[PDB]
């Protein structure tokens, strides 16, 4: 791809290209004055030439991902992260999350999941016909937010097909669900690449852009802090670390941060996510106490779900990923609690750091999500 930023006063010059071009190859963010082009001819670049410096054109970056009560005793050597957040909460009795709703952009959500039946789901696809979550990352995420938040709105913005979407496709989904009017936006995905660095500084003034417009219209943003066992704040990773971003790290089973995630000071809060235990680097094997529990899609064979003995529709998991919920959803608990007495998101997010526990990594100390 090709990216430009449009000035206000270039407005007639993207109307005039989009009118040549057509519509697959020209992706154009209005409220950030974005334009990304893709698959283009010679013809085509010699139009937008007449415009714009072809050869300025920036190249966005690829991303990647980062009845049955999950909380039944019957699940106790895997529910473990959702106990310690929750203590003694029963989140299905407290209705939490109760008419607010959160924008999942990752790889769709399996709509025929038998959990997912009371969130309201709605579906758009920016990638495909397809209406599956192709391969369970989505699902993963709601099943997350569903056993924390069971009351909650879900909104899926399905940006990828399989393992590797492109960044276009995220900025878009993070516009449309702020006109969408969804209250958080979880964004369990990240790229974090040695990018050519002219397109790292216009990748980060794109999502600059775009995360500001969600804050204005009062929408806080959740992201992934990755999964790559680094300092993201030693020069970026994209769009977990960027400012005004709540960026959530993973805690593994012992209290410590997990060995995959990613942490430092531009990393905001952390959640237990879960891991392969301590023993895989010795032995190479998953030890499944040491993970998570959540929902998979009932189109898609678990193994270690499987070998747990669980239904069709359960996994065993871990990553930043799961941790970035948490997060969503504690912010979704705090919001449908102050129905009647309104706090803003400035005032909701001060919330969830004050209810978060700090903790000591085996040797800073760091915040871990709880819900109130």
């Amino acid at each position: 791809n090709i990216s430009f930023f449009i000035d206000n006063s270039q407005t007639t010059a993207i109307e005039e290209i989009e009118s040549e071009l057509s519509s697959e190859k020209v992706d154009y963010i209005q409220e950030i004055g974005l334009v990304s082009f893709k698959n283009l001819d010679d013809s085509d670049r010699k139009f937008i030439g007449k415009y714009f410096n072809v050869s300025e054109g920036k190249k966005l970056p690829d991303f990647k991902p980062e009845n049955i009560n999950i909380l039944n005793k019957d699940f106790k050597s895997f529910n473990w992260p959702y106990k310690k957040i929750l203590s003694h909460i029963d989140p299905v009795k407290e209705q939490l999350g109760k008419d607010i709703t959160i924008a999942l952009i990752d790889s769709g959500i399996d709509r025929l999941h038998p959990n997912l039946q009371d969130n309201n789901l709605r579906l758009k696809n920016y990638v495909n016909d397809i209406e599956l979550d192709e391969y369970g990352h989505g699902t993963q995420v709601a099943g997350v937010i569903d056993t924390i938040a069971p009351r909650v709105n879900l909104n899926s913005y399905k940006v990828m097909d399989g393992t590797d979407g492109n960044s276009i496709n995220m900025l878009k989904a993070i516009v449309d669900a702020t006109n969408d009017q969804v209250d958080i936006i979880n964004v369990s995905l990240g790229s974090y690449k040695n990018m050519e660095i002219d397109d790292e500084r216009f990748t980060v003034e794109a999502f600059r852009k775009v995360v500001n417009y969600a804050r204005k219209n009062n929408i806080l943003i959740v992201a992934s802090a990755g999964n790559e066992s680094r300092d993201i704040s030693t020069g970026k990773h994209i769009p977990g670390g960027l400012e005004s971003v709540i960026t959530v790290g993973a805690t593994k089973k012992s209290g410590d941060i997990a060995d995959y995630s990613n942490y430092g000071s531009n990393v905001s809060i952390y959640g237990p996510a879960g891991g392969y235990g301590d023993n895989y680097k010795i032995t190479g094997q998953i030890d499944a106490r040491e993970m998570m529990m959540t929902y998979y899609p009932t189109s898609l064979v678990s193994p270690l779900g499987k070998a747990a003995d669980f239904p069709d529709g359960y996994t065993l998991s871990f990553g930043t990923s799961l941790a970035t919920p948490e997060v969503s959803a504690a912010l979704a608990a705090i919001m449908s609690k102050n129905v009647d007495n309104s706090k803003d998101s400035n005032e909701v997010l001060n919330t969830l750091f004050e209810n978060a526990d700090s903790f000591i990594d085996k040797m800073l100390k760091y915040k871990e999500v709880r819900i109130k």
